């Protein structure tokens, strides 16, 4: 489906770490993401552990292990410090119902940092941080 | 123009997967927008929830662990639209936030008008 | 589909004698929509036949024998003045090519004065 | 505003001249539109004048000069002629209702060939 990638678009370009960032930019970003359908009950990401990603939550909804739990269903994002630095996860996420993820990497939002100056500046800006 | 997408926003929620045309088109009409700024507080924790809020441009933010946001095509506040409970946490705008709200009583007053809306209640009172 | 009643609606909404019609006036109406699929080639509307429909073109593109053939694709609506009146089809609109039709009868849109009053508005405003 | 980008996006991708078209360049379509709203009677283009750009519907109707006229609505679009060549458009276009419109340049549309030539 094409309108998929419309809806993912409209996903990434809602993340504040992104609002700088044109619409060239934001496809690259987009076609980036890698799928993988999560059952439910299943672990997303870890307390503690080495947060090497950015997630997308496009179908379904998943719970939250804090202080108070909460279930999010679909349109939901985390993870924006996992990508520019190495910030372990401050809470358990996993899949409340059959999860639909789009997951971005570390490493391909980092690989964009020579063709796009805009991504280049949120990385330098993240100097005293 | 507003309205077709409003239409989509809501026939995407899973609450109103049995409703029909008719009455979908009643519910787009009770929406209220509201514009509101980054870091604004939406909804709070404990205080007692009389609305459903639906994301239209930004993204809204869970203040658990500060890690899951809403971006556009998100939703929140079924149980405070059904029964009444109050927000198991805060939410505020990140960016600025486009927000529809519906609020509890103008979803209610639809028994009169869907047997389907009664039957949630129904079910949801026992 | 439900996505298609949407899509439906957007269309009837644009219609110039709907505009003063609210949201849950113009579902009776999409509601009364009857569909057919229509071949390449085929008559949609004769001139001098008498005009006792409204057309809509969800899907393909349809032809007008204007001596200038003009295609005009999806999203397309005519015969908005047969509601009104009897008078019958200016001239001869066919199918260019596979054409989803919607079909909304001068009859069914009439017996909605008892229904709602906006449309009753229209055929006073009409008549007097 | 993001919101009318992914309308125009979800729009432009609808019409079967683009079909064939990825999602990079798409998006430098949807970029190299303008937005304009007319009001109902007002002339979008005449019979026999200078073809010069292709139109998209948004909200409203617009009406084609024929003797019973057709309209076109939301998700329809008109003046293909005017950038795959430049010749006299066939009839003329003008509002029925308020429409609100987008518009692709024959300047921007060969501009974007030579970055992707798939037309």
């Amino acid at each position: 489906r094409r309108g998929d990638f419309v809806r993912n678009w409209q996903l990434v370009a809602a993340v504040p770490l992104f609002q700088k960032l044109g619409p060239a930019v934001l496809v690259e970003i987009v076609r980036a993401l890698r799928a993988r359908t999560v059952p439910a009950g299943a672990v997303i990401c870890r307390i503690g552990e080495p947060g090497d990603r950015m997630f997308f939550v496009v179908e379904g909804s998943v719970s939250v292990a804090t202080p108070n739990p909460v279930e999010l269903g679909p349109g939901a994002f985390f993870g924006e410090m996992a990508l520019i630095s190495g910030e372990p996860w401050s809470a358990t996420v996993s899949a409340a119902t059959t999860v639909s993820l789009l997951s971005l990497h570390s490493a391909d939002f980092q690989m964009l940092c020579s063709s796009s100056p805009e991504i280049a500046e949120i990385f330098r800006k993240t100097a005293l941080e």
